[PDB]
């Protein structure tokens, strides 16, 4: 079959012969494993057969006679070969240094010794059964990431040069020489210590810094049993003869606690000997590092800040060549734009770039079952001539006069979909082995690459110039002709353009999914809503001329450039009194400039008006830390107290808000605005005098509501009634209101000293009511236009056409 | 129903052949004699005047067994659903006699939002019983 | 429905407007087919003025 | 995710069909297979030996589980 | 106080529009003069 050896046994032959190279010698032999054995920290030869008996020093001495009367070793050939036949014959426990022990037992050169010094054969048995029950312990539990590195198996790391550069400049000081990567779950952690592996080999890395890198595998330690000292003690020694730079991830959960694990890092930490590379939680970071004094002198705060729009877009650069070998599509260059712009501002999972590469990953995985499984357009005209040849064949082998008739409707619309079907089933089947032959032709270029590059990277010359060299170069050629012929073909079939090239409107679909809005909303653009947005807000929002234009007077001087980026969007304060058009406002506000009218976050002060719950505006950071595109309403700000106003005041000068975990909420594309119930010059200085001097002084826009004028009342009820006439349009029902029941509707309703209010209430319970009625018994037919009009004696009824 | 189980191998097991005889000529083959024998058993039910019955499984089949579980007759469950909310209002002012002009109110909201007069966003309907008790 | 903070009052606007709520398990009953009525006890006109 | 009692073995079990009739794609065939757990304590660390077994055998031949 | 809200709604506020449907492109020269009217207004510099 075949054997495996560790690391510790594979260097332990390579160990006895760099000390048998000093003596002059030409061949290995098997005593020389002793020796070097027999010259280790806390070695496990010396202490077995201490249990035993035996005198060691007449063993030891008599090994080293035998090294020197020598001239491959024959004999050492035996033990090779001991090695893979034992094997497969006891339990469990694999190689390790107890193990080889009883390797040397069988040798007939060796066990001479062994009887002639003390211990004999029938010793050894129950000596290392009392002990019983990257190196060694750097390989099954530790990976070695420069190991994965050189070997091309690691993922690019682009848009990290401002962090990897820090790191090599803690390392190479005296004090504090433990870095930590603190950041947040989402704006990565790991992928950072991946990029300082890769200057390591290129030789990047100045001379300061020599080591390696290994990636401290924390389930794999509580792997079993009470044993976790023997299975921690066994890294920290390998670490310490070798030199090398550990990585532990999520320091939070190993370092700081069940088992007692951070006490065997402490003084490795301390006295020089150890370099360790944090990589935990702000969150958990200020409980296990900056409580305890003594592990703050050791590590450095090391921040790590989300990547703007700008650099997320070169990111997706690097692990674009990644998916199009996986998945075995064409991603676009337009693609890559839009996926970093639709991650921050309709749908929020984490942060940057974690929260960019799954719009990537979940539009190419689309591709594949929609080429591969039949496309919809084509799967289409499939169903519907699969309907329609299984009745044709059964109306033949029936003989009716019935029958013949009928198969002359249906023969006439199957020729219609089979002229259309055969140029589209016969160019599928030929697609069927060309696009699933790129992905077969992409995964073996892949691994070849990977190949090339660790044979010129471990001084390999010889391998790797029949890779890059002719392995790759011989198929590019393929692979490129394959993908020029599979585009050509997907022109003449005019349909399904968009089904094999993830573009713009390929990642526009999955952002539409996770959510709801629907596709029409996401083309829009940001500088086409600022245009058109004067116009949509009078269709809802009537008789209030000069409230519109001043909301649009603060939000275009905000995304323009001419304000300072230390404010938000825009600090609003609604007065007039109640019913004028406040609650209204903020709803259509949402469902245009932000597209979504269920994000809208309502903070009432019914609750929050007592001291103890200022510290919770906390809830309302954390709430709008999930959203980021959130509108948040300032109820009854008239009941609010001082307290509220005075904690406000950091957002709108600084930017941002003090986080009680530490963290920093982006406050500058968040819309503020408020609602208050409070001659419109004495309206506006009166909530002036309750407030500071300094809080109405921030705000940009006052804009102070008045009652309704008679004059608007008209145009209210001619853009509130064709809402119910768009509810009706799925059952053809046409609703047409003449011009005498809508001046009825105007005068009665008219009621300025409590709002718009008892306005729809008016109708509903006159209008409305009567409309239902003739629903139920017969009146109003679905496919027939209603007529109301105004009767003799002075009400608004529907006209009727058919009785009960 | 041996001929469908045996259809859906035939598109799993890679049988082109096989699959266009089953797909093609023995459903259409099977249905045009499982339909005819239901159209001539039908004519005899007139013919006779007590044809044999109790064989559609329908609105009485399934409203029986739950008007047995429960207790409610069958017959409160055969009613016509534009019919039911016409005579709603009549309904309540049998025992509860004293409110003519809160039992109309009722019906108003419930009638309205279900003939497409209400946002579906919205649930049935929403009130708030005040002034003294005792009254129902 | 009046014997109460305003923690369950904030809780109940939403199903009147979405149609559903937020399930502690993670669901979303959708209340659609559920009427909502309530019994309190806040000539007629200046009775329900009390309650708002 | 959902409760026991909604449908979540037929899911697998319907996946199943549509793998050998070829409604998934060529390029990437999986296999569905199901762990069970009553079988693997049949013995007695008799766990660690045979699920380690029959993980080794799913890297290996590229499917689901 | 009054001095800061007039600059921004006379003299800012027209300067906005002209960024947004094309009235200002980036790499000309801003001229703000006064009109026969009595009133801030900014001249564009581009064709409708
Ligand atoms: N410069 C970069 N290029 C490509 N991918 C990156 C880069 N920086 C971070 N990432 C991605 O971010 C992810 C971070 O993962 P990790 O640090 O393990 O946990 P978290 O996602 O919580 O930060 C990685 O999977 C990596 O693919
Ligand atoms: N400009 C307007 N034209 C017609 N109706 C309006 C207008 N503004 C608000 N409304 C009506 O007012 C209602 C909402 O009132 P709301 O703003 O909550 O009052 P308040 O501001 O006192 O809280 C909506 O149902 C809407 O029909
Ligand atoms: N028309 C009626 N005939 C007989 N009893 C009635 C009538 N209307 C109301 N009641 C009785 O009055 C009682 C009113 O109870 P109620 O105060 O509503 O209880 P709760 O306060 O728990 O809701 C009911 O138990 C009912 O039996
Ligand atoms: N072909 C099918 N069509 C509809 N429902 C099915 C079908 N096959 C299984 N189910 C449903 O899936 C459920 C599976 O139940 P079970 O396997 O006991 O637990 P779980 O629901 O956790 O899988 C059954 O209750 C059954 O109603």
């Amino acid at each position: 079959s075949s054997m495996q050896f560790t690391d510790k046994a594979t260097e332990t032959l390579n160990a006895a012969a760099k000390y048998a190279a000093e003596n002059s010698h030409v061949q290995l032999h098997p005593s020389h494993v002793a020796v070097v054995m027999l010259d280790e920290e806390n070695s496990l030869f010396r202490s077995i057969l201490e249990k035993a008996g035996g005198d060691v020093v007449s063993i030891e001495r008599g090994f080293k006679k035998i090294m020197v009367r020598q001239p491959h070793s024959p004999e050492l050939a035996k033990l090779l070969h001991y090695a893979h036949e034992h094997m497969k014959k006891q339990r469990d426990l694999y190689i390790a240094q107890d193990h080889l022990i009883l390797a040397l037992a069988d040798l007939p050169s060796m066990a001479q010794v062994l009887k002639e010094g003390g211990v004999t054969k029938k010793s050894l048995e129950n000596a290392v059964t009392h002990v019983r029950g990257a190196y060694e312990a750097l390989s099954k539990y530790c990976i070695d990431l420069t190991e994965l590195a050189a070997s091309g198996k690691l993922d690019p790391v682009i848009g990290r040069d401002e962090i990897i550069s820090r790191v090599i400049r803690v390392l190479s000081r005296r004090t504090k020489n433990n870095p930590c990567l603190v950041g947040e779950p989402g704006v990565g952690k790991t992928a950072i210590a991946e990029g300082l592996a890769n200057r390591i080999v290129k030789g990047d890395i100045p001379s300061s810094l020599q080591k390696k890198v290994y990636s401290l595998d924390i389930g794999s330690l509580l792997a079993g049993a009470g044993e976790f000292e023997e299975r921690l003690k066994a890294v920290l020694k390998e670490l310490k003869e070798a030199q090398a730079i550990v990585f532990i991830d999520e320091i939070h959960t190993v370092l700081g606690a069940a088992i007692d694990a951070a006490n065997l890092l402490k003084p490795m930490l301390a006295r020089g000997e150890l370099r360790c590379i944090g990589a935990t939680t702000l969150t958990e970071y200020r409980q296990y590092v900056e409580k305890d004094p003594a592990f703050e002198r050791r590590f450095q705060l090391v921040m790590v800040e989300e990547p703007s729009v700008t650099d997320t877009i070169s990111i997706l650069r690097g692990l674009k060549e990644r998916y199009e070998t996986h998945h075995g599509v064409r991603i676009a260059d337009a693609a890559i734009v839009a996926a970093a712009q639709l991650a921050a501002r309709y749908i929020t999972q984490r942060f940057m770039p974690d929260k960019a590469i799954d719009l990537i990953d979940e539009a190419c995985a689309n591709t594949r079952v929609q080429l591969d499984s039949q496309p919809e357009a084509i799967d289409k005209l499939e169903r519907r001539h699969l309907q329609l040849e299984v009745e044709a064949t059964a109306l033949e082998k029936e003989k009716d006069a019935a029958s013949k008739q009928r198969l002359q409707e249906v023969r006439a619309e199957m020729a219609r979909i089979q002229e259309e079907l055969r140029p589209l089933k016969m160019k599928y089947e030929s697609e069927k082995g060309r696009l699933d032959e790129i992905r077969n032709l992409s995964q073996r270029l892949d691994e070849l690459k990977a190949k090339a590059e660790d044979a010129e990277r471990r001084y390999d010359l010889a391998r790797a110039a029949d890779i890059r060299y002719y392995a790759i170069p011989d198929l590019e050629k393929r692979l490129a002709q394959l993908q020029a012929e599979k585009s050509q073909a997907d022109a003449e079939r005019a349909d399904g353009l968009l089904a094999e090239v993830v573009g713009p409107d390929q990642i526009m679909e999955v952002v539409s999914r996770w959510t709801g809005i629907p596709v029409s909303n996401l083309q829009r653009s940001e500088k086409e809503k600022l245009l058109h947005m004067e116009e949509y807000m009078k269709q809802h929002v009537v008789g209030q001329d000069e409230a519109i234009k001043a909301i649009c007077d603060a939000i275009r001087l905000s995304r323009t450039g001419l304000q300072n980026r230390n404010r938000p969007l825009a600090s609003f304060l609604f007065l007039g009194p109640t019913g004028c058009g406040k609650t209204l406002c903020v709803k259509e506000l949402a469902a245009f400039l932000f597209n979504d009218p269920g994000a809208i976050v309502r903070i009432d002060m019914s609750e929050y008006m007592e001291k103890h719950a200022v510290s919770r505006l906390g809830q309302l950071t954390e709430a709008v830390r999930r959203r980021p595109y959130t509108v948040v309403l300032f109820d009854e700000m008239e009941k609010a107290h001082k307290d509220v106003s005075n904690l406000l005041l950091q957002i709108l000068d600084d930017g941002h808000c003090t986080d009680s975990k530490g963290r920093r909420v982006d406050f500058k594309n968040t819309i503020i605005v408020m609602t208050s119930n409070l001659t419109k010059n004495a309206v506006l200085a009166t909530a002036r005098r309750h407030f500071a001097n300094e809080f109405i002084n921030r705000i940009d826009e006052l804009i102070v509501f008045n009652r309704l004028t008679p004059s608007n009342i008209r145009k209210i009820v001619d853009v509130r009634l064709k809402e119910v006439q768009e509810r009706l349009d799925e059952k053809q029902i046409t609703l047409d209101v003449d011009d005498k029941a809508k001046d009825l509707l105007a005068q009665q309703g008219f009621d300025p000293v409590y709002g718009a209010r008892p306005l729809n209430r008016l109708i509903q319970h006159a209008l409305l009511t009567q409309l239902s009625r003739l629903l139920l018994d017969g009146g109003v037919r679905p496919g027939e236009i209603a007529k109301v009009t105004v009767d003799q004696e002075g009400e608004i009824i529907v006209i009727r056409n058919h009785g009960i």
